[PDB]
């Protein structure tokens, strides 16, 4: 259940990730893209203990509470399971605060290693936005 590229991107438009505080759409695309291939139900396990597990990687032993993880923060306060319904509403709604608390862009790991240089505004040339 992954997301497409402009299938993806056009959510993105609509969740406003288009140059918000953070950046614009193709730097979500960009950084999700590698992040989980727009995996809605990639989960990635560090051994740091916590997890990504979101098209953005949402780290449920740091945002969402999934319950699954003790120490749960839930800064983010967000339903995990709602996020990995084939929707990223939730998994976005956690990085809009993410990138507006500082990270844009840099928090995600995909981006600063396979995006950091190279054109997102390419990523979406020719999309449906």
């Amino acid at each position: 259940k992954v997301f497409g590229r402009c299938e993806l991107a056009a959510a993105m438009k609509r969740h406003g990730l288009d140059n918000y505080r953070g950046y614009s759409l193709g730097n979500w695309v960009c950084a999700a893209k590698f992040e989980s291939n727009f995996n809605t139900q990639a989960t990635n396990r560090n051994t740091d203990g916590s997890t990504d597990y979101g098209i953005l990687q949402i780290n449920s032993r740091w945002w969402c509470n999934d319950g699954r993880t003790p120490g749960s923060r839930n800064l983010c306060n967000i339903p995990c399971s709602a996020l990995l319904s084939s929707d990223i509403t939730a998994s976005v709604n956690c990085a809009k605060k993410i990138v507006s608390d500082g990270n844009g862009m840099n928090a995600w790991v995909a981006w600063r290693n396979r995006c950091k240089g190279t054109d997102v505004q390419a990523w979406i040339r020719g999309c449906r936005l």
